């Protein structure tokens, strides 16, 4: 097996590059081409090629269950060997990561993006017809959700033809043509442009100026704040009153939650009072203050509002569990202050990874004492006050 | 206790602070002003007071035993209410941190800056004479080796009196008079002015333009590299000649290792072939790659290597301590990867977390598979080939 590799398009999706190597070497289809690839790899031995995917649909290291690194081995060997001049590959590929964004969502990465896995689109893929027409390839941004628009072209992807066939270019093929009619797939809310563009990473005011993994993150985010689909409209509205109208919705929750208490002021948990909103937002994806603008303003608020009301912040309850992830350090390490002098529980008796032994401005003062990072300390946020 | 507040500098130490608000608010010294405000926090009853220090070289967070967080409680309630105007205090404290840099030194942090504990200087701090007097308050940089000349007056930093007796500024103020004879303390290797320069964090050519995090994690880096004290002449050469200069390094270590190497090739550990330079690489303080430039380098040198020599590189064995420090994942992620049939050992039984179980052309797949993040990812690494 020898191949010419196809014109190099940075935004090109994993399918769409095996696709057009398929089209232009003589392969009949891409299902041709992967099984020919299988048997090329076990012809040299290549450990890995008994998991090598023959369907399209199932190629990205993210869909191997257990073979992810054989696959990645895969596409390196190929990378390396079965072209005239090498392509970049597993640049396009999306793999798993371990990043998460807040409070449980798994993530995927491409290239230096990484992904909430909950904006992965699970089933049909959409495309923009005009982007396959033109380019003769297909964009990765099509496999996220939140991208609805093509930023290029200004009109919504496309899912279905019109006979009703739910079309899906890495099952139908790049030239856009339904697999059931035989008809070619034919075709304005500017908010949807408006983050269509910001997330092909173009500014697009008022959006903030941040790196792809966060613009996601705000995506992830946003959902949560709504438990339900991103709607693009109340997202940009929210960002053309930042910050104020971040500051409103933290009010708003406090005083919501505060007034609906039931329990005793001294046993209020920092989940009581400022739960979905402290916990859903310190990993989006991860707590760097210049780029997690929602944890810096929401840490900055909480710093200046510490030792009010005689210490109703400072005095919110926590556990073990929730300073690990605050704090961004393992369980051990927070037995091991308790232990010793300098984390101090609440209840003195002689750790329960679950028990509320904490106050947030004890917790607060201790991220500040010993686990500011370069990327994840105060003083990214002094300057939001 | 109502203070005002000196003249801000964004690069004072936290020392020179408090001198200059005991020397403008009429205490007699900084002892009697850390004494009165130790007795201030105990008029307001602040949980901390006990700890609160009286000695001027005790005075960091990083200088607390058990204390550290009352000691930040301490300086922000002393920040938000004793003085007219609050000033940034926090900011100059250098306070302990979580990271590390490679392979086991630890760390601390002044604002957003990361510095290792093994630049952090541990007796006699100096100073510049010109600074001193010329502006009236010191600098932090004079806390940390590797800034052995003042980048603004191009000479080197003093220690001592021409008496003998050391002039620590903390001590003996900052007015620059010798304790002992009562005489003003009175004072050029451009390689020490450019690395100076540098520290400060101002371009100077030939050295990188990086974080000031990975700067001091450069000088840790060239002093592990010769096992001495930082040598500012080679390390402006090396980076004079940068990136080759790094090359020659790697296969300089490749070529004797493996010839000096007594034990049979399919017994090879990572770690003989490659010990100091990889272990000693990993965290600069982190796996940015876009700022830890030795990795990176490394990383893009060992993917290209993979397979030569059927599989030199890709065939030397690893443990689960070393792959998780690799990976930047837990034991517990490496055995959940193992029991299942992601990561397979070579001997095939049925996890000792030391035993020589995993080959690093293995690990290194994982990485692109599973652990790649926005930061620390193969994409940032592919450009210096
Ligand atoms: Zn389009
Ligand atoms: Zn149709
Ligand atoms: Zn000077
Ligand atoms: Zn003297």
């Amino acid at each position: 097996m020898f191949l010419q590799r196809p014109k190099p398009y940075s935004d090109e999706s994993l399918e769409s590059f095996f696709i057009r190597v398929a089209n232009k070497n003589g392969y009949g289809d891409v299902h041709r081409f992967l099984e020919a690839t299988k048997r090329f790899l076990q012809d040299i031995d290549h450990n890995g090629y008994q998991t090598f995917p023959t369907d399209i649909t199932r190629i990205n290291p993210y869909s191997a269950k257990n073979s992810s690194s054989a696959r990645t081995a895969s596409f390196l060997k190929l990378a390396q060997l079965t072209f005239n001049e090498p392509p970049e590959l597993l640049g396009l590929a999306i793999n798993r990561t371990n990043m998460k964004y807040s409070p449980s969502t798994s993530a995927v990465v491409r290239g230096a993006e990484v992904f909430p896995r909950s904006l992965l689109r699970t089933h049909s893929i959409p495309c923009c017809p005009l982007c396959l027409r033109e380019n003769g390839y297909a964009s990765y941004l099509w496999h996220f959700q939140g991208y609805e628009y093509c930023h290029s072209h200004n009109v919504p992807l496309i899912t279905t033809c019109s006979c009703g066939k739910e079309f899906d270019y890495r099952v139908s093929g790049l030239k856009g043509i339904c697999c059931k009619c035989k008809e070619p797939i034919t075709l304005g809310h500017e908010a949807a442009c408006t983050v269509s563009n910001w997330l092909a990473g173009h500014e697009s005011k008022p959006l903030p100026n941040l790196p792809k993994s966060y613009r996601w993150g705000l995506v992830h985010w946003w959902m949560g704040i709504k438990d339900s689909e991103f709607d693009h409209f109340s997202f940009v509205q929210f960002f053309s009153n930042w910050p104020r109208s971040f500051h409103s919705i933290i009010e708003d929750e406090v005083e919501f939650n505060l007034e609906h208490a039931v329990v005793s002021t001294s046993e209020l948990r920092l989940k009581d009072l400022l739960g979905r909103l402290f916990f859903g937002s310190i990993r989006l994806p991860e707590r760097n203050l210049q780029h997690n603008i929602i944890l810096g303003e929401l840490l900055c608020y909480l710093e200046n509002r510490l030792w009010q009301d005689k210490g109703l912040i400072a005095n919110l309850k926590m556990n073990a569990l929730e300073a690990t992830v605050m704090l961004n350090c393992s369980l051990d390490q927070i037995a091991s202050m308790v232990e010793q002098r300098i984390l101090k529980p609440n209840r003195k008796s002689k750790l329960d990874v679950t028990d509320y032994l904490f106050h947030f401005g004890d917790i607060f003062c201790l991220w500040l004492a010993e686990f500011q990072s370069d990327e994840f300390n105060r003083s990214f946020y002094v300057s939001r006050w």
